[PDB]
């Protein structure tokens, strides 16, 4: 059993009010599903990625990552978000992190393909 | 089909002489293998990661993304990368990313747990 | 006058309990000292920067950048942070950013040169 | 003097074809001038920023940032970039640098600020 599996596992919302439902396997895998409550998105989202199942004991984080590409059954924003941060455990577990949205541009217009933002998220919204 | 399954499958090489060995699925998926040609990092990894399966007819390049976490049977970086960017097709075919690489830290030290960067992929180092 | 020259200008706090002063100019000028309560740093470092001296009018923010170069008379961190983001005012004025800190290394880590992060300044700590 | 004074002031040109003018100081300032080849802008645009003067001496590059303000006497396009990177000395001398660009944005849009890319600078295009 990854140490953090039964932690991550679950469902968390951030800051914008998106919920991400995730599934920890044991040997470092996440499966789930993403909904954003922001951009050209709507419902619910395959999303897959990874993490750390053996993390340090010395009270560090918990490394992991995951992708969403916004295509469904409804839309389709050409674009594929990846968060990449840590998730914390205790009373105020959170997964805070870092993302990087990427849209399919055309060569003259890569050099403004991609955003940068940040999203926390909690067990309770 | 997706539009470039067929164009994403296969060993790319990024500038640091990393090699990246994906599989894409049909409706978005993205698995394989990333090696390091730097870092706490020794043979292969898993990864996982999600494309646009149907992108834009227009020239535009199609979004993806994947995450590594730094643990495989010989060592663990307690880190996770995610590259996010996309994939350009035709002679000079190419995966331009950028990526986040954050380690489990304390609290104390969150504010440095996160490195950005960039690689560009090709099919011939 | 800049719109928000006044309401730039000032101490500011972030959220790791550094102080950030600054003078804003009429037409785009940012000068002023940085204390950071954390990493290889000790009392204040000159920055520079510029800010929108005309932001839109439609209660957007008010784009603005700076940087520190961690070199003073007390220490050298062979480190550069530039933070990016938006001013906004009112009763709960805050300057929401995202930073980039490299340092200076050897061509084979430039790879690991440059760390990401979100500052998030407001006027009371 | 600082140890690149000389080696960084001048005329820069990046992967786009923009032109960045640079005068550096001796005790870490840098003044100047940027023009844009992509993007909304027109003409040349005030920077300021800093810079190590007293780098590391086992061949590290030199750690520095700027930033420019997109407002000028042609345009005002409401935003702020923000590069932070290391020049490198040495017959193939360059300055390689990562931005954050932020627009100004309502709080409702401010989730998509902000442009994260990378622009290398060389002495000859
Ligand atoms: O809008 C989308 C699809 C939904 C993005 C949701 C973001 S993912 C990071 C953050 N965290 C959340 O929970 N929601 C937001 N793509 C797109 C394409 C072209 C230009 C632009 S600006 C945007
Ligand atoms: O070193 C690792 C594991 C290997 C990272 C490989 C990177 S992934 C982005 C880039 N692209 C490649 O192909 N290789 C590099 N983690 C780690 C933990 C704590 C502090 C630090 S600085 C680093
Ligand atoms: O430590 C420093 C100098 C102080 C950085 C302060 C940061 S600036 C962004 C953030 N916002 C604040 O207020 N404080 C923090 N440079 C350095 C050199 C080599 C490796 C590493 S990891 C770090
Ligand atoms: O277009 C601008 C002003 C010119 C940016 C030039 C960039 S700065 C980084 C890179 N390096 C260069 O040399 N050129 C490019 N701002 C803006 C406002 C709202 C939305 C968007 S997408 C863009």
């Amino acid at each position: 059993m990854g140490r953090d599996q039964a932690g991550i596992t679950g469902t968390w919302y951030n800051q914008l009010g998106s919920t991400f439902i995730v599934t920890a396997g044991a040997d470092g895998a996440l499966t789930g599903t993403y909904e954003s409550a922001v951009g050209n998105a709507e419902s619910r989202y395959v999303l897959t990625g990874r993490y750390d199942s053996a993390p340090a004991t010395d009270g560090s984080g918990t490394a992991l990552g995951w992708t969403v590409a916004w295509k469904n059954n409804y839309r389709n924003a050409h674009s594929a978000t990846t968060w990449s941060g840590q998730y914390v455990g205790g009373a105020e577990a959170r997964i805070n992190t870092q993302w990087l949205l990427t849209s399919g541009t055309t060569e003259a217009n890569a050099w403004k393909s991609t955003l940068v933002g940040h999203d926390t998220f909690t067990k309770v919204k």
